[PDB]
């Protein structure tokens, strides 16, 4: 069965509720991986206590840059990037789950959910997943956000992992 993981979010340390992310496992095996490990910090690193730093309303919400916390760091479990998976999964709608990156073939940590379809995004963003609860929780993030990106609060993922 396809992994289930979730993100618990605060907004200036007040709770917004928890996220939770189907990882299709199935069809971009190795891009869920790298997720599941990052929520579960199996490797010694990962997304707790990390942010979304760029949060764009009517666009998306992203976070994972648990490095610089900035939108220019972190790093994979398979080292400091790896390669598009495949293109297959398409930038569907709101809730779609998928890799933030630097171009062709950098994918680290940092990960955007969709508050609607970005579909110029496909074939350049590797989808890898999908919002099934607390999509209310993401449009409560996006609320937060600006055009430039910048939050109007710090928003913190507090907890991460497993389910
Ligand atoms: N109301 C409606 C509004 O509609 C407007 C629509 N706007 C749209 O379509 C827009 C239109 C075009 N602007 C943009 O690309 C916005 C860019 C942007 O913010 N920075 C600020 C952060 C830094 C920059 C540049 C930079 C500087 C240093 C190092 C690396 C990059 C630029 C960046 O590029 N950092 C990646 C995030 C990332 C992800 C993974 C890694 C990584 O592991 C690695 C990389 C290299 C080597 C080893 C490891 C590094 C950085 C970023 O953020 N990528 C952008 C992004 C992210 C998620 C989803 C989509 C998009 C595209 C987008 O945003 N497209």
């Amino acid at each position: 069965a396809n992994p289930l993981v979730y993100l618990d979010v605060d907004a200036n340390g007040k709770p917004l509720g928890r996220v939770v992310l189907e990882l299709k496992a199935d069809v971009v095996p190795k891009t869920a991986e790298n997720f599941r490990a990052l929520c579960t910090g199996e490797k010694g690193f990962g997304y707790k206590g990390s942010t979304f730093h760029r949060v764009i309303p009517s666009f998306m919400c992203q976070a994972g840059d648990f490095t610089n916390h900035n939108g220019t760091g972190g790093k994979s479990i398979y080292g400091s990037r790896f390669p598009d998976e495949n293109f297959t999964l398409k930038h569907v709608g709101p809730g779609v789950l998928s890799m933030a990156n630097a171009g062709p073939n950098t994918n680290g940590s940092q990960f955007f959910i969709c508050t609607i379809k970005t579909d110029w995004l496909d074939g350049k963003h590797v989808v890898f997943g999908h919002v099934i609860e607390g999509m209310d929780v993401v449009k409560k993030i996006e609320s937060f956000g600006s055009k430039s990106g910048r939050t109007s609060k710090k928003i913190v993922i507090t907890d991460c992992g497993q389910l």
